[PDB]
């Protein structure tokens, strides 16, 4: 019944959870993923996953598609690798560092590599209920000190045979994928930006896209103390799927402003990735999140949250199209900097 | 009084100050920097800055060397290019992002360049005091807001100027050309960045660079688990006679004792990642989070842990057996930036 809990609840309700709690944990070989948001503790609305790896020569896992998840995958410390194709277009590729972003819509082949010793990726996934997969793939972790992974080549995970035999986990293998060896400086194919200019959202559904820390669009919210929006999924990309994905930056609430209170029709989540982040929700005390910590609240509960840091980050998922960031979005102006203004 | 403090104290006693607190901010241009730690706070002993900055198609300093500081560049988050040479060794750059190190000993060349939009960069400089040159160098920010940052010439003083800045340690170098062969985010080519172990220099004077995670690391179980990752040792320091690393951190276990610590040297942390709980000396317990930093006077008695699973800090200390080399001392040679799983 308190706020905090080890393992996402196996119901909606309010609830924190802290960076590295349990959060049934399963490791697939090198791998350790943690499951903040499931689709039991959301309604099926999201999944908001935590894979802690070490640097592996080999991919991540062999390239595949889901048909019915829209996949998500946020850098949240160290380095890797993503790659994925939609339909007929040219196949790109990104490496991912802290703060980076990228978006696989539903259809499209994709696969990942682990470059940093201590890489942490974020993985959003729509609707809920795809971690079936990982529990299923996966070993169950005790991980009695909550160590980020287990201290200690083949392609991790499952083998060409096993991962065609998943269907029903909504995994489709795509082994005629064959992942380009041509990047230079975190990208290819040459012809794209990646830490060297503004990123753009793709211009409809389907498409992949990625966006590198800081380089996409951002807006200014300024009608509770200073909020900048970087919207990573908007109802253009969601569609159906039906959910926004951003990362929110925010400054202190000036003494003169009453930080409000929100009640969405969508259940949402939040994971701090900068800064210290103060949230009150429904009658539970008012609790600090600091780096990797994860909020969630249902649809319908009342909730208040402010930055307790000078500057915070947090990423940011909503189930609806009329979430949080897009509120502070629509209720703001377009924006040019990471940085909020100097003077209130 | 409080132990939080909004600017770093004007004498030894110690303090918390939060990230991006006022830190007696000046701009220079488009760089905004903080003093967390300066030669008043310190007793002279180090000076620990933030500089926040958006991309730049240009130099964020001219090319200069110090006599007599050893300059230490930390990434806390976005990117930046650094370039050093010593001598006639050949020229060494790498692009840091989060988490990345490069060290610049006592007459070694350098200059950096801001890449991405929210980049932070944390300097390490001993001894202390080398501020005053921001000072003079830069303009008074009142920074209201405390925004990181106020939202193609050389960033600083032009070439004139900064060959006029000698009484601050400052040498100019207008002669350098940063070379313009990088490739994944390195050069010459043959470096290892980001793809294969970094070793300290073992040549007092030359630069080197260390890539997140990828340095020689230490576990020490004595008092729940913690991991060193050394950035500078007596090797490097020797008469500035201080070290530099990451210390990350389990949590203590109900079973073991969180223990007292004292130095002679004055030391300090700021948080990288994780909530690390300081008590020090007379003061309250404080919980500290991003970029928070702890300072320590030498002869105080302190504590620290971990309220979080994992926390990793960046750690400073005058002297060559503070908190630091003690740990790695009382430790082993260890291949993992993750600990046990087991206690
Ligand atoms: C991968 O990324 C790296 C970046 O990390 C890319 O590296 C850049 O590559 C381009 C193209 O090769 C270089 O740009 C060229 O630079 C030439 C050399 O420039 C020096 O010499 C000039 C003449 O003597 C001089 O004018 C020039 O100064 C100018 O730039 C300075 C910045 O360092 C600045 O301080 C000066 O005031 C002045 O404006 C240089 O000293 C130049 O002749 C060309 O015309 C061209 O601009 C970059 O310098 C490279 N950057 C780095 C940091 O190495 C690489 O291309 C990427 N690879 C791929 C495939 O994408
Ligand atoms: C900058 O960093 C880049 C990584 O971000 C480096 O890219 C790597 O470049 C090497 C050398 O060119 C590639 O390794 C080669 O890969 C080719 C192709 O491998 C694929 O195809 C074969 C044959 O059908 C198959 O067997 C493989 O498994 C692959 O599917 C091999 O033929 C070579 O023998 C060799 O392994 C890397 O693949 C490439 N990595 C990536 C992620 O692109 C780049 O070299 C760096 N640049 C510089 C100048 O240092
Ligand atoms: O289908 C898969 C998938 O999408 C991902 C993934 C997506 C986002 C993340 O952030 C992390 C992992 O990993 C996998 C690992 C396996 O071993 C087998 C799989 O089928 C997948
Ligand atoms: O001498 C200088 C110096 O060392 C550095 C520096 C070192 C470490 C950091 O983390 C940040 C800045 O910046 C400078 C900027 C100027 O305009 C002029 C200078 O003379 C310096
Ligand atoms: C994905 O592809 C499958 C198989 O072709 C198709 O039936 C389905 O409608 C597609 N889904 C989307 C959202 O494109
Ligand atoms: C992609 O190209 C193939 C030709 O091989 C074609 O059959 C298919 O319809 C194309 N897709 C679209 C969106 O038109
Ligand atoms: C759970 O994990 C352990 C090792 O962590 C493994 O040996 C075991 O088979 C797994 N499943 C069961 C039934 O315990
Ligand atoms: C989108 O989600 C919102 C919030 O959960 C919900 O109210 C709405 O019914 C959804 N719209 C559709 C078409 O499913
Ligand atoms: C630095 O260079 C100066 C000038 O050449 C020299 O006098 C001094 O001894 C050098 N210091 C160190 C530590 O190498
Ligand atoms: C800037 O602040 C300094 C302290 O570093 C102070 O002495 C000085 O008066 C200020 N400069 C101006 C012009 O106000
Ligand atoms: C190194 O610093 C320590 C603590 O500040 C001090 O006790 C000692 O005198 C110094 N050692 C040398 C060799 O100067
Ligand atoms: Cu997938
Ligand atoms: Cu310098």
């Amino acid at each position: 019944s308190s706020l905090i809990v080890e393992d996402a609840p196996d119901h909606v309700r309010p609830y924190v959870i802290r960076h590295y709690s349990h959060a049934r944990a399963v490791t697939v070989d090198t791998q350790l993923y943690r499951f903040y948001v499931t689709g039991p503790s959301s309604g099926y609305a999201f999944t908001l996953m935590g894979t802690n790896a070490p640097h592996s020569d080999a991919l991540g896992v062999l390239p595949h598609i889901h048909q019915k998840h829209y996949e998500n995958f946020y850098c949240n410390k160290g380095s890797f690798q993503l790659w994925a194709q939609s339909g007929n277009e040219t196949q790109q590729t990104r490496v991912l560092s802290s703060g980076d972003y990228g978006s696989v819509p539903r259809n499209v082949t994709h696969t990942f590599q682990i470059q940093d010793p201590d890489t942490e990726m974020t993985g959003v996934i729509v609707p809920g209920g795809f971690e079936d997969l990982f529990y299923y793939l996966g070993t169950n972790a005790t991980d009695t000190t909550h160590t980020p992974y287990i201290p200690s080549s083949s392609t991790t995970g499952p083998d060409s045979s096993t991962i065609s035999t998943l269907q029903s986990f909504d995994v489709y293998a795509e082994l005629s994928f064959t992942p380009r060896t041509d990047t230079v400086n975190g990208t290819a194919p040459a012809n794209t930006v990646w830490h060297t200019g503004a990123n753009a959202l793709a211009s409809t559904a389907g498409d992949p896209y990625f966006i590198a820390n800081g380089w996409g669009p951002k807006y200014l919210n300024s009608q509770y103390g200073y909020q900048i929006v970087a919207p990573f999924v908007t109802a253009t990309q969601a569609q159906d799927t039906n959910y926004t994905l951003s990362t929110i930056s925010m400054s202190t609430t000036p003494s003169t402003v009453t930080v409000p209170t929100w009640s969405f029709p969508g259940a949402c989540a939040f994971q701090v990735q900068e800064g210290r982040v103060v949230v009150q929700i429904g009658d539970y005390a008012a609790t600090e999140l600091g780096s990797g910590d994860v909020a969630f609240i249902p649809g319908g509960v009342e909730f208040k949250y402010y930055s307790e840091a000078y500057f915070s980050k947090v990423l940011f998922v909503s189930s609806g199209s009329d979430g949080l960031d897009q509120n502070l979005v629509n209720g703001g102006e377009e924006w040019s900097s990471v940085s909020f203004p100097a003077d209130w």
